[PDB]
């Protein structure tokens, strides 16, 4: 139903477009990417090293991108304010470039006649939502919002369930993260973040993440109670969260499994998964969950100190949440 | 000075052999491996994908392996009780096959005239030692001992410093670990451990490890206070420990750095290293430390709850510790 | 229609099973694999790092493996003469273990009541067939046959088309080939093929291949006119043939494209594909073609001397050919 | 260490030329320009190397200089090569290793800041191209802007010379199976002019064009028009291999090909062309300084006139050594 524009046709712009046509929960009507002409969009949309060929049709017609016979307006603008979302019929704009993450820089889309803006990344100052956690705190006053990060979308649903049932006194998270577009094939310059310039195929690379702190913004009771870090490892896609937490109430591992399984079958169905299967990362490739709890992989030292493991397709889960959030915003117009 | 036999000329058997010839701390006089004949041993020893070509000479001469002009007797026995260690002058035997890790199985080498056996792995029953942590607990009554795992040799020196200064109430460890020879190139059979059969190049693979539990054997005060798990990731060597612990006594992160750096410059020099550099895993390739604390990578939630990061060349640091243990054992005869 | 048993539940044993159920061309009724019990077969069939989760249902019921509701008898025999294929109703057996490739060993399946055996590998002595090239030379007298190799299945249909239209005077082939189950994760022992023991994640590895010579057996006119070699490289699946050949008749590259395209649309449809797209190896993951001609990647020096490039999913193309060959055999009786 | 050198672009090739200059002592590095790597960052990037390991020597920042093995190096931060003050730093020859100034007109900008000669670490549309051991004796003092060709041409040309000299190449087609490089992407991204080159370098075998076989016909004029080829990028961080399929004028038994290659490796092409019968794989050539190492066991003959010859190359380290060797040779002719 709601009509959508996508700024940046990167991993995230393309896979939100893909999630939109797959689920049919929104109608993509516009796309902007200055480094990507129309014929090149067809190619980049249709062929995907990680998720395989698009299941549907894609071609350039009359200077439109036509997916499943639905035509889409193509902008080659550098500057978001210049983009005429208005003319094209785009009510909501996904801001997927990762260089317009502030309320102000993101707000530029409103000048083209965009009603509302969803930043596909953490924002310094836009309000952050996570589907299944704090999305019901969205209302119509909000024209510039954030869907947080892939890692926050993994951690927050599990942390809600654990905190709600047992009380997280304190937590420290590690994410073992697949490589991303910001990394390098061989040792090269990354001026502010030296480790991130080191060859991505050759190395385990420690990195900072704001995801654990961000959980304290969507779950205010966990403010100041979580922090963490990442390691980048040489896999193309699918990441894993490792949450080491101290609990207020005693929680046998069997009781943790029971409350996560219950949450996955009820209110967090499609958002928080649960498995007892002997899974590895590739089993989550193109899995649309935000977070799949791995019962077998986790370990408890005692009833108050546990390490919980949850898997996430960092591309596909997040892309499907952007769509779901837009559907829920539209359902509240 | 002590003469050594190697059972299993694998990653650890070959790099123990290199470490022996590079350090001159022990003399290799015999090798057994029924799957590697003499001419094949020359090739496998000379060329190493991970650590590069041997700097020295290796040839087959008169049915012996000759390294740096030193002739080595070669055996080809599947049955360790049938190896004539005594006839070859091997006083100590490195048991590096991975299939003889109980005192009962490793004790077979005593039938062929070995005086002592060092299992290059954790043992269900052999007493376990880590250089710099409990190796002074070794005595001449022990004919069969274990040098623990690579992961225990990384965690235990760091756990020692943290416990000696602040106390560890409880800890949970993750190791992000390079692939090993037990893994498979593509999805294949691993009947007892289904995740471990999944393709090693494609997957992050969760795995059990006894390493954190074993730290409570080498540091009896931490018995029952540590446990953990592993992810295998697609790098050919170098691994990292992530230890999440609750301290008894409060420590600022700069106080932890101070006492680790002091340990690395004094009593644990060569075993525990300390860096503030922006390191990644390939920076530790062929590093002979057991453990290198990464000051920049670690994070503290508060003065009692911290995540400490330590690197280890799982092949080379361990192989150097097998040689150091045998040299220490030889000094007590 | 024909009922089929599978000896060896491996990449090819499993993907022949997946291809059978996906195409419906044959009926799998029995499987033998002494290293994969019934519950483990469920897991290994359901989850696949390369081709993703099986689309359909798989469970253990009443001691049977049940795929898409079809019950499959499970055997666990080391010794193929002891498998009771006849009692399970298996008429044709896919010998996919890699260790019974001679007619004497493969013929053991006839003692248990199989009528015909298809070896899923080259054979020293069984007659070899490639679908689209010599499958019409199969006749009802042949109880034990070979489907040749994945590489012979890529090269033979292309060579057929070039030889038919221009004549190949002489040709030399390279295959840049994905890793396989016979390779090692880290430098390890490999019998009489020392390069093949070197770490598969780290190395480009030259290997011998009979594939180009074997083309001379399925296309007798090319006997002694073709040979070649392989490089194994660190990708998990999808391989490429590079055929450098001297032609008898002049052939502009546009003429080559024309005749390959016509072959792909007609008599070799589903076997030989044709693309002008800007493809890379992952675009062929799960592609069921034997051979896809890459028009853009190849290059001509002159009208008699050309390099032709053809892609193959070494796992899925070949598996689909084993099923098609068995359906072709079944059509003769 | 006679000729004083400036390096433009402190990347894989610029850093490893610098390492090779300090190891061989053939030339003196006195200046480096890279607007994306400041002085403290150059210390880190030079000291630690994922592929070739930690630098064996000292490296530090002092008084705004990069100091390697106690030798102070002037650091510039200019995007525009005509603005670099090479002459004030004492740099006589400049290594042009950015990948973006490969024409004589663009590389000639270094002469404006007082460099005397420029060596482009890449093929050039117009600068004369040289390959050590093949046509470096054709260099003369009139040439102020030259190319050291590509890594692939430096592998194929020495082998092609030995084969052509002894048997005559009627015609040849080359494949290189090539390590990934900095121009590739970690995951599918934009590469608007060469779409395949944008696809994830860790997941894919990627076909690519290369002029390297054509180029052998510039450095070996008798092979003009007789060679072409293509590349496959594969997911390894370093070391590449050439596969040359050629038709020979004179009959060549594989044993005779081996004999004349081994003889060239021990004499006139020592250190440039290597020869092995060992059961090698790519990692055995990591940090190997040869341009080309013939793999006797990997190659195959259909007959006495039609053969596939295999040669390995460390595309980073062999090439970087050749840049230093060519500069020292140029200095000898002044
Ligand atoms: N990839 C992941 O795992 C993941 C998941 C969660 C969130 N994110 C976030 O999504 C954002 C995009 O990440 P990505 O992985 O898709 O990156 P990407 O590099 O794959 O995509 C970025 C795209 O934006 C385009 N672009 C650049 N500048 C532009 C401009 N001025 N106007 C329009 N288009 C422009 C680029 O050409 C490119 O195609 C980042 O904020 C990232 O952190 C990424
Ligand atoms: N690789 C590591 O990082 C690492 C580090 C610490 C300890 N370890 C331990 O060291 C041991 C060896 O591991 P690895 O990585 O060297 O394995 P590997 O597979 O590389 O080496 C094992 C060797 O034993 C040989 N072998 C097998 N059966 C034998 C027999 N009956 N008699 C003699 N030799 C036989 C094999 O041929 C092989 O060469 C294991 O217990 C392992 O857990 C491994
Ligand atoms: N994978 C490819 O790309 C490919 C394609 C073409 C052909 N082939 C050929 O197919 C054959 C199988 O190769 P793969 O890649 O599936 O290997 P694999 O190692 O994945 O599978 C072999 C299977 O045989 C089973 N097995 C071993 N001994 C057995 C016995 N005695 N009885 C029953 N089962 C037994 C193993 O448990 C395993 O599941 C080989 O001959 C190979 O050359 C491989
Ligand atoms: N890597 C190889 O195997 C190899 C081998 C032979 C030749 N080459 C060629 O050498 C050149 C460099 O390749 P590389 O692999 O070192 O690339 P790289 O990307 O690692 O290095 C290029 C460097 O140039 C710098 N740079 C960019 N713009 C600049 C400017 N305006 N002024 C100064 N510095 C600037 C970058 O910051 C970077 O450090 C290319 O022409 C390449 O084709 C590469
Ligand atoms: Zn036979
Ligand atoms: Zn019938």
């Amino acid at each position: 139903k709601v009509k959508v524009g996508v700024n940046g046709f990167g991993r995230i712009g393309r896979l939100v477009t893909r999630a939109a046509f797959n689920s049919g929960k929104v109608d993509i009507v516009a796309i902007n990417d200055p480094f990507i002409d129309l014929n090149y969009m067809v190619y980049m949309f249709q062929y995907d090293s990680t998720h395989g060929k698009f299941h549907g049709t894609v071609k350039a017609e009359n200077g439109k991108l036509v997916i499943n016979g639905n035509p889409i307006t193509i902008f080659q603008e550098r500057d978001p304010s210049k983009i005429k979302w208005g003319d094209a019929g785009a009510e909501y704009v996904v801001e997927s470039t990762g260089v317009f993450t502030t309320m102000e820089k993101a707000g530029a889309h409103l000048q083209g006649g965009a009603k509302r803006v969803i930043i596909s990344a953490p924002s310094a100052d836009a309000p952050m939502f996570v589907m299944g956690v704090n999305h019901e705190k969205y209302d119509n006053s909000l024209k510039i919002i954030s869907n947080a990060s892939c890692t926050t979308n993994c951690l927050a649903p599990l942390a809600k369930v654990i905190h709600d049932n047992f009380g997280i006194v304190e937590g420290l998270m590690t994410t073992v993260h697949a490589i991303t577009a910001t990394q390098k094939t061989v040792d090269g310059p990354s001026g502010k973040l030296w480790r991130d310039g080191r060859g991505a195929l050759q190395n385990i690379i420690p990195a900072s993440t704001g995801a654990a702190k961000a959980v304290g913004k969507v779950i205010p009771e966990l403010n100041g109670k979580l922090t963490g870090m990442a390691f980048r490892v040489p896999t193309a896609n699918v990441s894993v969260v490792d949450l080491t937490c101290r609990l207020e109430k005693p929680a046998k591992y069997d009781d943790i499994k029971k409350v996560v399984k219950q949450a996955s079958e009820g209110p967090l169905k499609g958002i928080l998964g649960y498995t007892e299967h002997q899974v590895v990362s590739s089993d989550f490739n193109s899995d649309t969950h935000s977070s799949t709890f791995d019962a077998g992989a986790g370990i408890a030292l005692n009833d108050h100190f546990v390490k919980l493991i949850s898997w996430y397709d960092n591309e596909f889960g997040y892309s499907n949440r952007v769509v779901d959030l837009m559907a829920h915003m539209a359902s509240k117009e």
